[PDB]
């Protein structure tokens, strides 16, 4: 449907709106190019693996290609519906976050290319809690602004994709990642990647507390919303988070081989830390 | 609706994909920052100009600020058609489409808030024409993607967006600006925008022309539906000229004020042969 006019016609960007300063900072910090990174150690460090050492490093990066594959796609109807409601400098924002996480898919299958397991398929690694935030929870909540862009539908989107899927799972496989990896002297090109990427996504999840608090701040009803969307996935959070640990233990090679003590217990509760985390940053006022 | 499986997880990136390749010179060429561009001599030079020549340049500015702005809103539905079809590669590549699209609707906008005219509402030389294509075609055939996704529904996209807005009245208005400003000395700040931004515009073209001529290969009747498509939106790309044109005639003064022969017959030519070269660049067969 056609245009009324045009912002930039009829008067200026808000030059000093939250996601234009955002944006700012963005095209600003955002130069990195996955196509720069050297993996060529990385391949050596694979190839010295043992083929049970090899496969421990598996279900975390299959969990992230998938990971940034569907938030590339699914952000497209969240940059639509603020589009429609001519948040301008929320969409020029979300050009630089959607560029972010198509660096972020590039960068996770250039490692897979590059260590010689891009044949080989990594989806044996998504259980069913995977599945159900992945293949189903964040298409469904994002799809569904095509045709309902209520403040109740806006909230939930972000509330999975944000403050869920970014802010909880991805946040907390970074840790993991730096914990386990950056502790052995392995993938020195993927530690470098996951670095950029992380302060890539620190910008993501400030446009994603902003959507939610200004909505929260119109009616605080909404607040009880965001904690029961939240509270509605923890479930599969904490099922996937158990499904790699259960792996991780029946997988112990790595650990042992590379003097890791890879704790568990630690890593879990940094999942729940996460979580909550983000409620906090979310107020009722 | 739910994800089957991802590509990057079942196998890699399609590392070849000509849109693939497109992704990545976008990122190695597309690092400018309309943030860091100088305008602090346009804004001098605005200053410096009569009211009359003053007027002279805001109807193309209003159009290309309007212009940016519709395409940076309106390849959102061509990304999400692709993307649902599967095409990974090419939603990669829209990415840097897209925040391209972004820069130049900044870039617009902040020579306009420099040189003080922010505050002015410059829709007055928008005209029927121009509402037609803008305000109205543009935003059709694209939305139209999100419940229609058939090789005529791409076609008719890519042609409005790519081969007309884009390959067409914005090229033509690129070559414009220089051929007026840029001979006169004036608005250097302006100018190293519009040479950045022809830069970027280079790469979106491609991708219309590998859009189409992906569609047409398939079936040469695709091609007959192109040739119409642009066909129908002629009248209103020569209507706007026109009007432009009309009006740079009934404003005289910052050609001669400025040593200039704008040669409205010269541009209005550009426009006609910008449109029939992009008409060349399909073929019924490639
Ligand atoms: C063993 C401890 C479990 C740690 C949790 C691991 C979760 C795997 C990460 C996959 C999600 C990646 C989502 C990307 C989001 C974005 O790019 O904005
Ligand atoms: C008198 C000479 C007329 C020449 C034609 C002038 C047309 C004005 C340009 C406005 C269209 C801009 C479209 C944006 C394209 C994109 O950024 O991909
Ligand atoms: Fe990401
Ligand atoms: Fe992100
Ligand atoms: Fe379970
Ligand atoms: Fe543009
Ligand atoms: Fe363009
Ligand atoms: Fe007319």
């Amino acid at each position: 449907v056609h245009h009324d006019g045009f912002q930039t016609v009829k008067a200026t960007i808000d030059w000093e709106h939250p996601m234009f300063k955002l944006y700012e900072k963005a095209k600003r910090n955002g130069k990195w190019n996955p196509a720069d990174i050297d993996f060529s150690q990385d391949q050596k460090d694979f190839a010295s693996l043992t083929s049970e050492e090899k496969i421990s490093a598996l279900p975390l990066v299959a969990g992230f290609s998938a990971g940034e594959e569907a938030v590339t796609l699914d952000i497209l109807p969240m940059a639509h519906a603020l589009a429609r409601q001519g948040r301008l400098e929320d969409v020029l924002f979300l050009t630089t976050f959607m560029h972010d996480e198509a660096k972020h898919v590039e960068m996770f299958s250039r490692w897979q290319q590059a260590v010689g397991i891009g044949q080989m398929d990594l989806s044996v690694f998504h259980n069913d809690h995977y599945k159900r935030i992945f293949y189903e929870a964040l298409p469904e909540a994002m799809n569904r602004l095509y045709a309902d862009d209520s403040p109740e539908a806006v909230i939930r989107a972000a509330t999975v994709y944000n403050m869920i899927v970014e802010g909880t799972l991805a946040e907390s496989g970074y840790y993991t990642f730096r914990q386990i990896y950056k502790k052995a002297g392995l993938f020195p090109g993927l530690l470098q990647g996951i670095d950029y990427l992380n302060m890539d996504e620190g910008r993501h999840i400030q446009f994603g507390i902003y959507t939610i608090q200004r909505i929260v701040n119109e009616d605080e009803r909404y607040y009880e919303l965001f904690i029961r969307y939240m509270d509605e996935l923890w479930p599969h959070v904490i099922g996937y988070v158990d499904y790699l640990t259960e792996l991780g233990k029946r997988q112990q090679q790595l650990a042992r081989t590379y003097a890791l003590e890879i704790d568990y217990d630690l890593l879990r509760h940094y999942v729940i830390k996460q979580f909550n985390l983000r409620k906090k940053q979310i107020s009722r006022t």
